[PDB]
């Protein structure tokens, strides 16, 4: 992480595009390139608890480099502020996606399939995402789907493995998969109108959630094979790749920038 080249004579920041997990996120161009970049800025003062789980999703972000997970460019520190530098993606997030209306089972096949090729590109490194939902997976301008955001080493996309604090693995990461399926049919994942604490305690209680709603029968097997109590029983995600949900319904990724221009007139 560099500490001796000034972040704001590199970096023109631009608007506010959300805020995140302790700072707000802007647009800015890269004065090098002029390329789009993505802008974290974290007050560490003003944050100081947690700023092993910020180094700790830095030095993942930085051991990926595949199509899908999002470029990390390098981090800087000035004054009191961490800038941390990210690719850009202009599309949003697969939760903005669902605001203009409700998704067809052809772009939930497709953005489920590059979900689970990075969940594959993870898993293979044996490194584990954590925190798989529509909020944390991007788009490109052309479609490209992403992941974003991992998890620290709301519960509603939480195994029940994870909630019951027992050490985990990469199985973790399909059932938050067979939520974001949910999550990506009917707009808001399981328990979404209960107060969390509420929900900590329903997840390793009840039987796992189902997807009710006319959807087709390939996308409700989708789901729960996802969401089995038992981790060893859910599919890899090598596996998930070749279900039948995914193989008839997913297409080509440039098919969504229809689903993205949608949500800019929108
Ligand atoms: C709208 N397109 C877009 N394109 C790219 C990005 C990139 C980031 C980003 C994510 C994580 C870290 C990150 C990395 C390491 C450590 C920590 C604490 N944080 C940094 C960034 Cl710069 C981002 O927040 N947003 C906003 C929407 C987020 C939705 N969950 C983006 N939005």
């Amino acid at each position: 992480t560099n500490l001796k080249a000034d972040p704001e004579e590199l970096f023109t920041k631009l608007e506010k595009i959300g805020k995140g997990s302790f700072g707000e996120v802007f647009k800015g161009i890269d004065n090098r390139t002029q390329k789009v970049v993505a802008i974290k800025i974290i007050d560490l003062e003003e944050a100081e608890d947690e700023i092993e789980d910020i180094q700790q999703e830095i030095t993942v972000l930085s051991q990926c480099d595949s199509p899908y997970v999002t470029k990390y460019y390098g981090s800087y520190l000035k004054d009191t502020k961490l800038w941390i530098i990210m690719e850009y993606l202009g599309g949003g997030s697969a939760l903005d996606l669902l605001e203009p209306g409700p998704l067809d089972e052809t772009q939930i096949a497709t953005i489920l399939r590059e979900i689970l090729k990075g969940l594959d590109y993870l898993h293979s490194e044996k490194k584990i995402h954590r925190d798989i939902k529509a909020a944390n997976v991007l788009l490109s301008e052309h479609g490209e789907v992403k992941l974003a955001d991992f998890g620290v080493a709301t519960p509603f996309w939480m195994a029940p493995e994870v909630i019951k604090q027992s050490a985990y693995d990469s199985k973790a990461d399909i059932w938050s998969l067979g939520i974001t399926a949910i999550e990506l049919a009917r707009g808001e994942p399981p328990h979404s109108e209960l107060h969390p604490m509420k929900v900590l305690f329903l997840i390793p209680k009840n039987n796992p959630p189902t997807l009710e709603g006319n959807y087709s029968k390939p996308l409700k097997e989708f789901v729960e094979a996802c969401l089995n109590k038992e981790p060893s029983f859910r599919p890899t995600a090598k596996e998930l790749l070749k279900h039948k949900f995914i193989l008839r319904n997913a297409k080509k990724t440039s098919y969504l920038t229809e689903l993205i221009d949608a949500h800019h007139h929108h």
